[PDB]
């Protein structure tokens, strides 16, 4: 080690509010080292000098590798004061060597530094939408007989706005989206058109404020259904607004802007009938008649989910509704009680549908019933300790339903794998007894 470091001028300007708070930046010094680079002896390292001005170096620092000069404490200093603090560049070869150099740091007059109108600017709401160049508000601030250069400091890591340096106005830069970022909190900074020439930045209650910008969520997305196509079914026997199927849209955006009305749209049925209704806000279709002798019909109509309570945006849904009665069904008897399997049977509808896909794509289990267990005698009797849950499948290729033995082939075939994937629903020991045809059926 041979060379010093070496400071890029021996006197540095800076200057410094009166009232600065503990680690405001005054100014940044540097030094260069010529001993070779990536080495303790090209290593350079800031400290301060108390020998010729103490004082000075009680109130102020320098960051230590980044030769940032920084207050020391909150100040109480008297304006057109000037510190003299010698900051001292070191090695860390062997021996040490160093280089010193000072820093003339004038205090303002409060007046020389600018203040802005109000410390923290709360703007009205912003559009997510709002064009490029939309007027978000306005900044301002004073200061006798100099005038100012605006901009933003901190917060706009994503350049999401733009501000007029000149007038103090606050504009959309890039385009907004309310689904990443709702909030946004500017730093803005005022400093004197002498003083950005300088390249002296002059931190300061007075001459920093903070602007706190919020995005208004708009209907910029519209209803998406939890399924493209929808499946279920009715028995022959269904009571007028028995219920059928429930439909549920969603939307990324908040409030009235994501609440569905839904209403159907079937094509035209004989005697001026509906068919099936929709509840306008729970989404759930039931019955509008009764299906008598219709085995094996089956109807095809669409949803509509509208938001904002049917003002806003719409998507739609086709929905496909299958007759059946007990020769398309299949019973599965389990050793827990009704209300347990009641209970849980979106879950366990969704594995059936899971293992009859397997078989048949698209296919949608669908659950006629739920009651205790019957047995002995011509199934005269019943046990509420086990569960007989009726079901049967429709094919969306057919738009009928799945024979009854080939239904009974899918899952008394995969009987095992079931019960493992229904163990966590019908607890310790819990299973699926048997799979049965209706006693109705049985000629
Ligand atoms: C202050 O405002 C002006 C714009 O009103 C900026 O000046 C432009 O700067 C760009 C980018 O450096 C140059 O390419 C243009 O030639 C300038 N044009 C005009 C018409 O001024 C200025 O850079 C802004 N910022 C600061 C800190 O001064
Ligand atoms: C969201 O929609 C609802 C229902 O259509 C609106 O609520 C009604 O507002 C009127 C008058 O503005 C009142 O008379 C009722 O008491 C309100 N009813 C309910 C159920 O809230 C509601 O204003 C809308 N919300 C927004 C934020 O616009
Ligand atoms: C710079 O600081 C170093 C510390 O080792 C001294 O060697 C030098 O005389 C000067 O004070
Ligand atoms: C500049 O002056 C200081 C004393 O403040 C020394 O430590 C430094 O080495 C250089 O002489
Ligand atoms: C900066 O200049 C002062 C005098 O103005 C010196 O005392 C100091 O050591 C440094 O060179
Ligand atoms: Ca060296
Ligand atoms: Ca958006
Ligand atoms: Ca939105
Ligand atoms: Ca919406």
């Amino acid at each position: 080690n041979d060379y010093p470091p070496v400071f890029s001028k021996r006197i540095y300007k800076g200057m410094v509010a009166p009232d600065a708070v503990k680690g405001t930046p005054i100014t940044t010094v540097y030094a260069e080292d010529a001993d070779p680079p990536g080495m303790p002896a090209s290593r350079v390292r800031y400290r301060v000098d108390d020998v010729q001005f103490p004082y000075p170096a009680s109130i102020f620092d320098v960051e230590e590798d980044s030769g940032r000069v920084v207050t020391r404490v909150n100040l109480n200093e008297e304006p057109t004061t000037i510190f003299k603090l010698v900051v001292v560049a070191f090695d860390d070869g062997e021996p040490v060597m160093s280089s010193s150099a000072t820093v003339r740091i004038l205090v303002l007059h409060p007046g020389e530094i600018p203040r802005f109108t109000q410390e923290e600017y709360r703007p009205p709401p912003v559009s997510e939408l709002a064009a490029r160049g939309t007027v978000v508000g306005v900044i301002s601030a004073a200061a006798i007989n100099q005038s100012i250069v605006y901009s933003i400091v901190a917060g706009n890591e994503e350049d999401k706005f733009g501000i007029n340096n000149v007038t103090g106005v606050i504009y959309v830069n890039s385009p907004l989206d309310y689904e990443t970022r709702t909030s946004y909190v500017l730093r803005v900074q005022a400093d004197s058109l002498e003083v950005v020439l300088a390249n002296l930045r002059v931190p300061s209650k007075s001459n920093t404020a903070k602007v706190y910008i919020e995005i208004q969520d708009e209907n910029d997305h519209p209803p998406v259904f939890q399924k493209k196509f929808y499946i279920g079914g009715v028995s022959e026997d269904a009571r007028m607004f028995a219920s059928v199927l429930r439909v549920k849209a969603t939307d990324r955006d908040t409030g009235n802007y994501s609440a569905m009305a839904y209403r159907l749209i079937i094509p035209p049925i004989k005697e001026g009938k509906e068919g099936f209704v929709v509840e306008t806000y729970t989404g759930l279709i039931k019955t509008a008649m009764l299906f008598h002798n219709m085995r094996r019909s089956y109807f095809k109509f669409q949803v509509i989910a509208t938001d904002d309570y049917g003002k806003g945006l719409s998507g739609k849904a086709d929905v496909l509704v299958s007759v059946v009665n007990q020769l398309d069904m299949q019973v599965i008897v389990s050793n827990v009680p009704p209300t347990l399997v009641e209970k849980k049977i979106e879950d366990l509808t969704e594995i059936l549908d899971r293992y009859v896909q397997e078989q048949i794509p698209g296919a949608k289990v669908v659950v006629e019933s739920i009651g205790a267990r019957r047995h002995g005698d011509a199934y005269s009797l019943e046990d509420y300790s086990k569960c007989d849950l009726t079901v049967y499948a429709i094919d969306p290729q057919t738009n009928r339903a799945i024979d009854r033995n080939e239904l009974f082939k899918f899952l008394d075939g995969k009987l095992l794998d079931i019960n493992k994937d229904f163990q966590p629903y019908y607890g310790e020991g819990g299973r699926i007894l048997e799979i049965r045809t209706p006693e109705a059926v049985t000629s």
